[PDB]
């Protein structure tokens, strides 16, 4: 009902959907190869998944 | 050792770090308000978190 509650429900729904989008992200394959071959660290790589 | 194994370890590390970056994403507040007020659905909103 309240703005806090309705926005908390929306946040949980967004995050739930986003978990799957993250696991299935089309750049994970290439970023993982970049971390494994030493051209990037995993923190920088993880940041590059996001807008 | 193998490319598959080293890239699987990197993927798991990237995903682990990315989980936290996602939970802390600076656009979640505004996107959640957009879903709660009817200007966006939660799937489109979740997509907008990603590059």
């Amino acid at each position: 009902d309240t703005p806090e509650r309705r926005r908390a429900r929306a946040r949980s729904q967004i995050l739930s959907l986003a978990q799957t989008l993250l696991r299935n992200h089309a750049d994970l394959d290439r970023l993982s190869a970049a971390v494994a071959d030493g051209s990037s660290d995993a923190y920088t790589a993880a940041e590059r998944l996001f807008a």
